[PDB]
């Protein structure tokens, strides 16, 4: 029945299962959230800023508990889980400190009358999030919308129900009124019904193309505004003038952070010929020195994939890639464990007709391509159905900026791998989705820009 | 087969029919538009500003021809058709003069590195427009996107194929490269297929809830960003301190402009008790003095509805409303004509349980409600599934601004009826849709805010 279950990927053992709610429980949740939305309409955003700061403090206070729950449910290295909490504390403080200020009415220049638009709330938002960054994905949507005054109903990934519940509890106890963030374990059908309720006025999703399509289709059918933060197959472009040290530092985790289970992981490493062998050698150095083990242990640098099912899907993708012509430049040694460990692998010679060429590969799989010049790098970078993030490594900044501009993608980091922060917009184009989260753009995602114009003079 | 046909609502006679394109013609159009999108990526927005100004001039040059075609296809008073052309000339000049400037890169304040985001094009946009403002609906989307560099494929309403073709021709001949705006007569199935093509990266629609749902559902399924400009059932709030003269001037066309076939028509006139009888009297004065006739003739002030089918649907809505309890305070005399004329009517006593209470009525039908005070006005105004525009008539501006803020809608005009201009955002909430057209917001609808951050310092 319910697919919501906590299964430790390191021991491959389940430790908790959760049921789908009843129709009554769902209605009660929507009722509470909608009631809160109405109440918030009469309370300034600044009035919630203090509470958001307290939430930031509560997250810090529960950092080790939150990190452990994450690591237990989806295998992330504890160190990375803690970094995620720190990032979330920062995001909460960011919106607590800058949100209300960015919601002040905006004056419009018009000779038609005295005009301006207010930035108002819209209603309850149905947030659907993935298992890869269980806290950050939630906070990315919660923080700004809490300030705006949009209550959130959360449907988290089926495999992080414990982290989802814990997050919601901490936030409520920190001071967020009941209804601010309600965690629910709905079936796909229940989710569809919730989206069809008139009290729901926004749909935000981060996840897979498959899940995205279904949810976005439902939002559309019901004419609800939506934001889609999907996967990516980011081009990591290494120019011939890349600084050897910068390149080395970045390759340390450009593809292996969170075991490569990152939408902005540097999946397609595009190297200009003179640096091809150099990049391959460095990747092999990085990969070969990883250490598999309990993600809760400090010496572990290679965690298991989030689930045995995820490991198996990856094995299938890689096999299909190899059977189509991809070559194995390197593969980590066999790992003796009942855990969902996948061996870091470096693939080369992936042709345009290879099934994996335009497919997002979630896992520790470096995909290296060799190109002749800048134009070829850009052409290959854009020969993609995706467009989330990207990177350009080169010492000549002017050159790097010029190349960056030509990449059809939502974000580009010069001399660094993926990055995220409260002040920076996050989002993509094409199959990677639409809309932006974080920064002022994400803050306005579900805001009603209410135009008010006094035209008394002309009537 | 094809539903695309020109039928004069005044004579109720068809004068032209158009076929759906072949698969080959559709592919050729998408190919041309996509090719143009790629070429434009290397040409600054300013390079298209001159052409947009020339387009503005061409529209002015063809004003009488364009106005006549509109009036012949959907019955609008020629004077209103000309006003629409003037509005479009203004919008084109607006984006030609302010578009490129609003597309300059935006610097972001971050200690993480030197950050900024570019405002880039995204691709071909599938624009679906309605018959009520045949030129304005097209220009509203074309102007800003032309500057941005997003080619447009247009699917106009089945009943304005001649106006659609003429508009596209004038724009091309004015200087817009082939592919900038291609008019097509696709069937619903062909439309769905176009939306599923990877070269299409945005879907913009203005029209009905029915059409919107289907198109928005398809956009979602295909994960394409979309904007929905749907109907409204705007609250026209008359406060007890409304200036008698302002009120009179505004009621002259608050409900009868374009025969009430306006999404922002003042459909729900909510009057505080002390001014109830006054408003009813004025509406009767306005309605009774209208003159039915050929919309091409200067003395005609009451045009026919856009189609016989539209007239019949309205008769059915009104009958249902009356059979449920709505009362006829006034009804224009019978009109002897084979044309699609509907008699202006004033309805009162529409209860919450009346089928028409929360239904958009396109036509010359004033719906008057009486309320006790400001709170009751706001409560009734928000007791709606819609939220496009609104109006608040009152001499005390501070009071009017306070009431305006409490209305759950996208725009509110103080002491005036609906308004639109290049610098003003147009859009709603709830069933009225999402996203905004015109102003800087509409300009960014299908823009890729491409974040670029140089983090060399930290690596």
């Amino acid at each position: 029945m319910s697919k919501y279950q906590s299964v430790n990927p390191y021991t491959n053992e389940a430790f908790a299962s959760y049921d789908n709610p009843t129709s009554k429980q769902i209605d009660e949740a929507i009722n509470l959230a909608h009631a809160l939305y109405k109440k918030w309409r009469h309370e300034e955003p600044a009035s919630r800023a203090e509470i958001l700061h307290d939430i930031a403090n509560a997250l810090k206070e529960h950092e080790d508990e939150l990190a452990k729950m994450m690591t237990l449910e989806m295998g992330k290295l504890l160190s990375e889980s803690k970094e995620e909490v720190e990032l979330c504390v920062s995001i909460c403080n960011y919106y607590a400190d800058h949100g209300p200020e960015m919601l002040k009415p905006t004056k419009l220049n018009s000779d038609l009358g005295n005009a301006y638009y207010l930035k108002q709330s819209t209603g309850v938002i149905m947030a659907c999030e993935p298992w890869n960054f269980p806290l950050y994905q939630v906070i990315r949507v919660f923080a700004p919308n809490f300030i705006v005054g949009n209550p959130i109903l959360l449907k988290h990934a089926h495999n992080v129900p414990g982290s989802a519940a814990l997050t919601a509890k901490i936030i409520k106890r920190a001071g967020a009124p009941e209804g601010s963030l309600i965690n629910l374990y709905p079936s796909y059908d229940q989710l569809a019904d919730i989206i069809a309720d008139p009290r729901i006025q926004g749909v935000a999703l981060t996840g897979s193309e498959r899940g995205g399509s279904a949810v976005a289709e439902a939002a559309g059918k019901n004419l609800k505004k939506s934001t889609m933060e999907l996967g990516g197959n980011d081009a990591f472009i290494v120019l011939d003038d890349a600084d050897p040290q910068v390149l080395r530092n970045v390759l340390n985790d450009a593809r292996t952070y969170n075991d490569g289970q990152v939408c902005t992981s540097s999946k397609r490493i595009i190297v200009e010929k003179s640096r091809y062998d150099e990049v391959l050698h460095e990747l092999k150095n990085v990969f070969s020195n990883l250490k598999a083990g309990d993600p809760l242990e400090a010496d572990t640098t290679l965690p298991p994939m989030n689930s045995e099912k995820a490991k198996e899907k990856l094995e299938a993708q890689v096999k299909e890639a190899i059977d189509a012509g991809a070559k194995v430049f390197y593969q980590y040694p066999e790992i003796d464990s009942k855990g969902a460990f996948f061996r870091p692998t470096i693939l080369t010679d992936i042709a345009k007709d290879n099934p994996v060429f335009d497919k997002e590969v979630f896992g520790p799989i470096a995909e290296v391509f060799v190109v002749e010049d800048d134009n070829a790098a850009i052409q290959l970078a854009n020969d993609s159905s995706y467009g989330l993030g990207s990177s350009v490594i080169g010492s000549d900044i002017d050159r790097a900026k010029k190349v960056s501009a030509q990449i059809e993608t939502g974000m580009t980091v010069i001399n660094g791998r993926w990055i995220t922060s409260g002040e920076l917009p996050f989002g993509g184009i094409k199959k990677s989705g639409y809309g932006r989260e974080l920064s002022g753009l994400g803050l306005m995602a579900f805001v009603n820009e209410h135009l008010v114009i006094d035209v008394t003079k002309n009537n």
